């Protein structure tokens, strides 16, 4: 007679190919990449002959075999592909095999293959669009927005994007290497702890709790190996396999290490660590380089060199060569992008006409033209054109685009930026002919989260009523709200100015639109980005 039917023992059924150490703060100890997950199964036979060979089947296919030597047994084996498997134990003898009932096991991998898709409803005023225009529609999600801003990955209107950028992946380094971090409370120290035992100029994760361990929708079970932003982004990938999810390296306070990369020893180490990062976190589709800025004038007044333009071009070439190698190793397409200043003085420090051949998209940061960092010279922070009262205005979207085009940049490489936030001053005074920008300011506007900056959501909800004037400058293509009693002035993007930007992209055959930052929108801005680029409504 064939053996009796085995009973699978109660036990852990969740295993991981990339293991996360739950009691570690250093990136080196936090994640362990393996070739395969170590899986274990046990069984009991309560009735009959135990057979002579015991087998573990995954979807009917043997993953382990051994002699059946007792009424209880244990099998330890490796599984090298993520997913969910119907696991059975079978006991075989010459008269037949008898298989247990199936027990599902989970083999986790960083592509999210073990995760149910994160298909969440659109919130606030977001409306569904199809990504059928062929244009880029991108936005940055910020790692730290899961705290005070309470904006998690399940709130991303993901179907309305082609590109989702994750700000920011840091570059390891202490004194002299990340000094700009020291201006943010605890930020420098958090990176040093993450980078303990890790060489300078390798990438890491700045807030491993937010990125990997904070409970979030769809990743709340204690033995879910990936939680936080990364876990949710994995599940988001499962729901939207065509979404490009790019890690962004740099930003305003994490850009200092780029300035040392004229040393090819450091550059090589950085490029190698980006490759390892992408082999580790398989849901990511490439890399975004947010170096602010080649040549200086970033957060750090002690950094910036005329060599930076050559360093940038070399970095883009070597990153592309690494990504090409990754691409043919995996059969995937990987993208290389960069967020760049839109000011002509900064643009002409770099030969983008050369670098463009390595790059899929240039995210032109056509915003922060004006703000509370300058209380004397006011203007539209993100306008398309110069205003009528100052047609020679240096800092406009068109002037940044024109600088790139004059270098020889192909128009299709250029993605125009929109702002999901306003910048603002207080105490504006001494202006002429009812144009508050011709005056001067006494300080920053009170901000949503920091001085001088207001979420678009708060502008729409709070500063579009009462005493606030509203004006759409049709020459600049830029709205602004003004409270005369206090001199509060805010410059921002709205649905109409975004529409002008989208129409401009289509007319000049540019690459699309991207935005900073996705948590601050109520839907109006992203809706207009999709509509103005010719994306069809619907799902
Ligand atoms: C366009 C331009 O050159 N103007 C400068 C601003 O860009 C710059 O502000 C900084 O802009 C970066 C994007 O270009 C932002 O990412 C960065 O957060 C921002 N920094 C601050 C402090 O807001 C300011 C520097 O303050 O100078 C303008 O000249």
């Amino acid at each position: 007679a064939a053996p009796g039917k085995p009973t699978i023992a109660w036990g852990n059924t969740k295993f991981a190919i990339v293991e996360v150490d739950q009691a570690a703060t250093a990136y080196n100890n936090l994640v362990k990449v393996k070739n395969a997950a170590d899986v274990s199964v046990s069984w009991n036979l309560w009735n009959g002959d135990t057979g002579t060979t015991a087998k573990v089947l995954l979807n009917g296919k043997e993953a382990w075999s051994g002699p059946s030597t007792g009424s209880s047994g244990t099998a330890n084996f490796k599984v090298n592909k993520g997913g969910r498997y119907q696991m059975q134990v079978a006991l075989c003898n010459a008269d037949g095999c008898t298989a247990s009932d199936a027990t599902e096991i989970v083999v986790a991998d960083t592509d999210g293959s073990h995760l149910a898709p994160l298909k969440e409803p659109l919130l606030e005023k977001n409306k569904p669009y199809k990504q059928n225009s062929g244009k880029v529609v991108g936005s940055y999600f910020v790692e730290w927005g899961v705290y005070g801003r309470n904006f998690t990955v399940d709130k991303i209107p993901a179907q309305n994007l082609t590109h989702l950028l994750y700000g920011f992946i840091p570059i390891c380094g202490g004194n002299g290497i990340n000094d700009s971090l020291k201006e943010i409370e605890g930020s420098f120290q958090a990176l040093q702890r993450s980078c303990q035992g890790r060489e300078d100029f390798k990438v890491s994760i700045h807030d491993p709790f937010a990125a990997l361990q904070k409970a979030q929708k769809g990743v709340t079970a204690w033995d879910d190996p990936y939680k936080g932003n990364f876990g949710q982004l994995m599940a988001l990938k499962q729901a939207h396999p065509d979404l490009k999810i790019l890690p962004s390296i740099g930003g305003w306070t994490l850009s200092d290490p780029f300035f040392f990369m004229g040393d090819k020893v450091k550059r090589d180490r950085f490029v190698g660590s980006v490759k390892e990062f992408l082999q580790t976190w398989k849901f990511f589709d490439g890399v975004d380089i947010d170096w602010e800025f080649p040549g200086g004038k970033g957060a750090n007044p002690n950094l910036g060199s005329p060599q930076d333009g050559e360093t940038y071009v070399l970095l883009m070439k070597e990153l592309r060569a690494m990504l090409d190698q990754l691409s043919v190793e995996t059969g995937r397409k990987y993208e290389l992008t960069s967020a760049i200043s839109a000011g002509k003085d900064k643009i002409d420090k770099v030969a983008y006409n050369v670098a463009q051949n390595s790059m899929d998209h240039i995210f032109l940061m056509s915003y922060d033209f004006y703000g509370a960092f300058d209380l004397k010279n006011l203007g539209h922070q993100t306008a398309l054109n110069a205003p009528a009262w100052k047609p020679d205005t240096a800092y406009t979207t068109v002037n940044g685009v024109n600088a790139l085009l004059a270098q020889g940049v192909k128009p299709g490489k250029i993605v125009v930026g929109t702002a999901m936030y306003g910048r603002g001053w207080t105490g504006v005074n001494g202006y002429q002919n009812n144009i508050p920008f011709t005056g001067t300011a006494t300080g920053p506007v009170k901000g949503t989260w920091e001085n001088g900056i207001v979420d678009y959501r708060q502008i729409a909800g709070q500063f579009m009523s009462g005493e606030w004037q509203y004006t759409y400058d049709a020459t600049a293509e830029a709205p602004y709200v003004f409270k005369p009693s206090t001199g509060d002035l805010i410059t921002f993007d709205d649905a109409r100015s975004v529409q002008a930007k989208g129409k401009y992209v289509l007319d000049k055959q540019l690459g699309g639109l991207f935005s900073w930052e996705i948590d601050a929108d109520n839907g109006d801005i992203l809706n207009s980005m999709n509509a103005s680029l010719g994306n069809s409504a619907g799902v």
